């Protein structure tokens, strides 16, 4: 059907602007931090503290398939990187501080990307 096509097209304007999104939350870490999923080879004990784990690769591999729906999806698999960070890292470590200010930066980006999913629909 043309309707299907329709919401197709529009799937992939949002996939367009997630990953515009994506990269400008990436430049947030320049560290490299969140890039890559915990290893479960070097911290062997992760699931047992954090039950979904999430990092920028898993991400945009989610997202090269289409598959967030909605901003609110894609939110919500950013602050499981922030959260889950901020849960297994204790307040006086580089990876912790690195979430806190990943989180604060991302705000912006991420406001103001709310604004342009409600603006054009």
């Amino acid at each position: 059907s043309m309707e299907q096509v329709a919401m197709e097209l529009r799937l992939t304007e949002l996939t367009r602007l997630l990953r515009s999104v994506l990269d400008q939350l990436q430049d947030k870490d320049p560290a490299r931090i969140f890039a890559q999923p915990v290893s479960l080879k070097e911290v062997p004990d992760y699931l047992d503290h954090i039950k979904h784990p999430m990092d920028f690769a898993t991400m945009r591999k989610r997202l090269e398939a289409q598959g967030y729906k909605n901003l609110h999806e894609f939110e919500e698999d950013f602050d499981l990187i922030i959260d889950n960070c901020m849960k297994y890292n204790a307040r006086d470590t580089v990876f912790y501080r690195a979430a806190v200010r990943l989180r604060d930066q991302g705000g912006v980006v991420l406001r103001q990307a709310r604004r342009e999913v409600d603006s054009i629909g």
